[PDB]
């Protein structure tokens, strides 16, 4: 189904596991591998400031939002083929709810 609001505080764990080690939430946090994701809902792709994207993840010029962000991470070469970004994906429906969940919050 679409996304549907679930546990933030789980999502901040799986976070935590999947993502930290690339990417930071917080506007003003380290430069890392990742591009910052402060703000990314309501923004297109390839748009952090600073961050060196492929043309991939530019081209695509998505519109980020909780269901295309769902997407995404169930598969983010099938969803961007040719992007840098290292990560085969979420596979259980509730994880990404979940994640996506205390994603929006924590980037707000
Ligand atoms: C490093 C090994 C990474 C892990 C683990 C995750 N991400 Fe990532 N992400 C990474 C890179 C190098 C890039 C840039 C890709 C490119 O082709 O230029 C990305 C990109 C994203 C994006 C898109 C950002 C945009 O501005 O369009 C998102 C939304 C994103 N990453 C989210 C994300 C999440 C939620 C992760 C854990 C589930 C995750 N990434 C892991 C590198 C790495």
């Amino acid at each position: 189904a679409e996304f549907k609001a679930g546990s933030a505080k789980k999502g901040a764990t799986l976070f935590k596991t999947r993502c930290l080690q690339c990417h930071t939430v917080e506007k003003g946090g380290p430069h890392k591998v990742g591009p910052n994701l402060h703000g990314i809902f309501g923004r297109h792709s390839g748009q952090a400031e600073g961050y060196s994207y492929t043309d991939a993840n530019i081209k695509k010029n998505v519109l980020w939002d909780e269901n295309n962000m769902s997407e995404y991470l169930t598969n983010p070469k099938k969803y961007i083929p040719g992007t840098k970004m290292a990560f085969g994906g979420l596979k259980k429906e509730k994880d990404r709810n979940d994640l996506i969940t205390y994603l929006k919050k924590a980037t707000e």
